[PDB]
């Protein structure tokens, strides 16, 4: 509460600090208060309100180059998880997407274990204001290209760094270098394809508690994400690109007889995806 | 014309009719004027403005059951077409989609004619506020039923009734009964496929002038539309349907060895597609 104390003292309004302390008025709150709000907490004199508002203007606008607003607006940020009710139809729709896209992989369940269905434990909507705004800015940029069409999709993504993703967003600096299309973020439309990467490439060593890639006890996590594809480059064979091809925004790997068994979608910029749903589950 | 006169006379404010006539104030305009605007046009007495505003309130709200607002606010509606600049990247993107999706059809160009590319003449953005609002209402409805995902695509549609579509909107009451998937509205991701339907089923008799399906002179018009698919039902064989299958919002036809040569998308409600671009072109 020191910053607001110095701000008020520099104005010669120290005698209002009792009011400010009682109402828990910190500088971050004060910079968002006009005449009405200040009157509401008992600053009855117009002169004091005028001095306070002018001082706030001088700090925020007059010193914009220092970006004092950003350092004052760190509170309230971060990610929050909102549970979906199992009876709500959005929960059921996500569950139907999760269950109905299961496929039998070419390997005999080696990478992601053996199963046919899932036991869904909970479904959470991931809300992060800054990450969502970054996603929307990039989505609008992509839609201005490609004739006002974002080519948005909802796709799956498995990764042992889901916590980092939901708290910091997708980052191409952590791209999957070994991917078939090279140094991108990979998304699948079959949830069981992405389930093979919950414990890392090729299933890793499996679950940490039992070192089992087919463990039926441990709670797994997956992300069901909004992905902006824009104008997508189709490919049937492996390529080692570091970015999207010229004039395009993503790569769509198509299934082929001698190639992919299932579809793949690759983006080369972290801001073109947003992890909307976090799904906790076990395999059967 | 007279409506404003009767409205003002009933209020006993006949002496303001000179002002209302000089400023071309009609009732539909009057009902959108507050104290500020009325003072602007020179109604200086607070009492006269108060009486006019209360009269407007009694008409619009006190008689809401008769919907005078809809009768008054008919002016300003209707479709307009905005030309896209050929140098604009939006025009270039639409043209690129148009040209790149051309395909060779099983028939020897019998329906749509023989060509490898198009001579693009004009591209226009179709703006109609009422139809757009209806489309967005349906889109929100669908997204709420498909885990917050509308599943929006941009596809081609060719039809001899394009003017009716751009002025009145898509209507399932004019559905294509003869299609493989029933009485729906059909869209394609290949421009040539839709081009086969510009002059009717099987190309009809061709252009009105030369009665040639492969005419290289007459202008043609294609629609490139937003289509809300929601949860789409995937089919590989024909089956005549009246509406979308239970739990689904559209039907997506997939190519097959013994089935479809090219993709196909069918909606069963008219308000699930908005014609965004009107493409005027010639086959070459
Ligand atoms: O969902 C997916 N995740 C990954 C994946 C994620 C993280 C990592 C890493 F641990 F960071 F190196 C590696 C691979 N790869 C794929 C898919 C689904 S489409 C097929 C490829
Ligand atoms: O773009 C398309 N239009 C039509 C079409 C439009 C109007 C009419 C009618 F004359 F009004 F009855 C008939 C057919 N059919 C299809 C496509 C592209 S997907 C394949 C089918
Ligand atoms: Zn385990
Ligand atoms: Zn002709």
């Amino acid at each position: 509460d020191f910053s607001i104390t110095q701000f008020v003292r520099n104005l010669g309004l120290e005698h209002l600090m009792d009011i400010f302390e009682r109402e828990q008025i910190t500088l971050d709150v004060l910079v968002e208060m006009g005449h009405k709000e200040l009157k509401e907490i008992g600053i009855n004199a117009y002169g004091h309100r005028h001095k306070l508002i002018k001082g706030v203007e001088r700090l925020i606008s007059g010193q914009q180059g220092l970006n004092p607003y950003l350092t004052l607006n760190t509170s309230g940020s971060g990610t929050i998880l909102i549970d979906l009710s199992p009876d709500d139809k959005e929960f059921q729709s996500v569950e139907e997407e999760m269950q109905s896209t299961v496929r039998e992989h070419r390997d005999g369940g080696h990478a992601g274990g053996i199963f046919n269905r899932y036991n869904i434990l909970k479904i959470q909507k991931v809300c992060n204001k800054k990450l969502w705004e970054r996603y929307t800015h990039r989505r609008k940029e992509v839609s201005e290209e490609n004739h006002n069409h974002a080519n948005e999709r909802m796709l799956f993504h498995g990764s042992p760094f889901v916590n980092a993703i939901i708290h910091k967003g997708f980052d191409e600096r952590h791209a999957y270098i070994g991917g078939m299309f090279g140094a991108g973020i990979y998304f699948a439309e079959n949830s069981s394809k992405s389930n093979q990467y919950v414990y890392g490439i090729g299933g890793g060593t499996g679950c940490p508690v039992h070192k089992d890639r087919s463990c039926y006890i441990c709670h797994r996590q997956l992300l069901f994400c909004r992905v902006t594809l824009g104008k997508s480059f189709l490919q049937f064979s492996a390529m080692k690109m570091a970015h999207s091809p010229p004039g395009h925004h993503s790569v769509t790997g198509r299934p082929s007889v001698n190639g992919l068994a299932l579809a793949e979608y690759v983006i080369y910029r972290g801001e073109q995806a947003y992890p909307e749903y976090l799904i906790t589950y076990q395999i059967m």
